[PDB]
């Protein structure tokens, strides 16, 4: 567990296909991408560009089909090799060129006008690598110069989350399937599927979510002072009123990135099309009770691990209705 | 180290999940149900031990179909539910959950009948048969009952539906969104393909090349089993292929079949039978090789304990497809 060897784990992750898969046959995620690349035509046309974290190199190819005269691919996995390959194939070694191992380090031999990345992980923050975007920016891209995607919104709502309300309510059903009464298990259920301290990643509708959605923070990627906010914890406070009766789980929390025009926006909504990177599910360690205009209040963190400053963690603070106010404390699943 | 890795291999079932998947497989649940009921005159009156009895569901079908007594061992913290239970559903006096392993628990006396749902993926993951032979030369008596009674496992040669889309996937990228990815196709391959771990993953009958072939059949009270089983179970077996396919591996899968009252009841994983949370287990050759109608496959096939765990499923198989030469490939349960 040096620095190293956990930086060396994360990169061999990318290294195999089914991530790239998951990636690029995500339709909403590769077309945002496409499309806001290739509206910003104008800036880019003839300009150099640097893709941080190229994987395949799919998003450097766009790139230069949006008229980048130069774009250098790095990227610290593996899978450096693959994307060599998919430049050379394509007819682009001459505009595209493939840099092994890490932004932090790598040596370019200019400054970049403009950058571009997919850096986002489950709840935005998993994985840390906006630092890496950001050291990126601060060491190589020009005065001015363009980065792809601009910025980043955070938002949270309560959720009654009804595949979790079948799940529980399972118990009970095993009377009348095989004759023996199993609904005493309803508790332990709950203990074992809400009262641990895991961010779940689980994909909503509509019909999960009990309020107006509130956004609790915004990252302006050009601004001045992030990297060292996102080490001390972005976030907000929030409120909201429930729309009506239900069990309240916790809540759900989601993103979107947006890319400027030539205005386009990358959502992970549950309220929008599915992404892979469905929704982070903050689950209280029992239902709550709510009804039409329950309030629901809090405040929201998210954070470096200690122990891993690539895992997500997530402080939150929260309030339901006449309920105290209470507090839990939630790391990214593994 | 040992106490460790079990106590380790326990853990994975004191959790609320596994129990509902095992719960909500109908196939699984029903004929053990079924298997026990049909048994009848067998277990009316007398004395059952259940091995591994997790939420004690099956300990509580032996009482209704009217053991005297059961004992319900299991060495997961899970026993504190199976209690809960067995106390809910009124039968303290008749089920007793008895904490720990079924290998140094004391019950009070001998058993007439051993029922316990011990198959894991590939049938022998976990290898908790072992536990199971153990019980029954410790704890059995002489003409005692088992449940289910024997265990038999099946191979084929098969084309999946679903590897193939995602070995296709690299070559579609040029229609989806302008840049041609189909150089990856190897790659691609490698990766899903060229490992050395046994997937467990669901196939339907339109993915089997072949008829399947049974390779070994496990009589559980045959005295002996429990060393044979030491060295490893298999065989050789031979097929034809059925058409044009491009050929990916193979699938092994187990039934088990309970005694006649009535006659047997046999579980099936097969694909070709109701899906169950086992699914099939399956050995990709390191490339695809295509076949035609006729094409013969053979090989030979064991099913053996891991060096360094003995819970761990290897699979050691000797393949020839067509006029290929023959080949090996060294397989262990993924984690
Ligand atoms: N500091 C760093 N330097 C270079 N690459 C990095 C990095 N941190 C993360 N990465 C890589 O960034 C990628 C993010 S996933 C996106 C890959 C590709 N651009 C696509 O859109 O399909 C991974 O391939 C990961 O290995
Ligand atoms: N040596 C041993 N002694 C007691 N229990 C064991 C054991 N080896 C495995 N087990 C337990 O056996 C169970 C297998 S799963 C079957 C659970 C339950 N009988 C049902 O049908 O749903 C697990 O709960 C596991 O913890
Ligand atoms: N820019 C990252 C976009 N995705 C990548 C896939 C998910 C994380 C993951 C990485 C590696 C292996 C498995 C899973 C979610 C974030
Ligand atoms: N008698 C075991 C029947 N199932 C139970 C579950 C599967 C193995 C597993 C155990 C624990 C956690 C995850 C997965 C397959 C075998
Ligand atoms: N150690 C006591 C004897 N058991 C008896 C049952 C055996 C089950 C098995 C066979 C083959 C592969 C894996 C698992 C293993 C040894």
């Amino acid at each position: 567990r040096t620095k190293r060897e956990r930086d060396q784990l994360y990169y061999e992750c990318y290294s195999d296909v089914s991530v790239h898969e998951e990636m690029i046959a995500d339709r909403v995620r590769t077309d945002a991408y496409r499309l806001g690349i290739l509206r910003n035509w104008a800036a880019l046309r003839g300009k150099t560009v640097l893709d941080v974290g190229a994987g395949t190199g799919i998003l450097s190819i766009f790139c230069a089909q949006a008229g980048a005269r130069r774009v250098y691919a790095v990227e610290a996995s593996a899978i450096w090799q693959q994307a060599r390959e998919v430049v050379r194939f394509n007819g682009l070694e001459d505009r595209v060129h493939v840099l092994p191992g890490p932004v932090e380090t790598v040596e370019l031999p200019e400054q970049v006008d403009a950058i571009v990345s997919e850096w986002m992980g489950y709840g935005l923050l998993h994985e840390s690598m906006l630092s890496s975007v950001l050291h990126a920016r601060t060491k190589w891209l020009k005065e001015g110069g363009l980065l792809l995607p601009a910025s980043a919104e955070l938002f949270i709502v309560p959720i009654s989350d009804q595949m979790l309300e079948w799940r529980l309510g399972f118990w009970s059903q095993v009377k009348q399937h095989y004759g023996v009464d199993m609904s005493c298990l309803e508790g332990f259920a709950t203990r074992c599927l809400m009262g641990h301290s895991e961010i779940v990643v689980q994909g909503l509708s509509g019909e999960d979510v009990l309020a107006r959605p509130q956004r609790f923070a915004q990252l302006e990627l050009s601004r001045a002072g992030l990297e060292q906010e996102l080490e001390a914890g972005v976030g907000g406070r929030f409120r909201c009123s429930c729309y009506g009766s239900a069990p309240m789980h916790g809540f759900a929390i989601w993103f979107q990135v947006t890319f400027p025009g030539g205005p386009l926006v990358l959502s992970t909504s549950p309220f929008h099309p599915a992404t892979h990177w469905k929704q982070a599910l903050l689950y209280l360690n029992e239902p709550v009770q709510v009804e039409q205009d329950t309030d629901v209040s809090g405040e929201i963190t998210l954070l470096p691990s200690r122990d891993n400053p690539r895992r997500l963690r997530v402080l939150l603070r929260y309030k339901v209705g006449d309920q105290e106010e209470k507090t839990k404390d939630f790391a990214m699943e593994d």
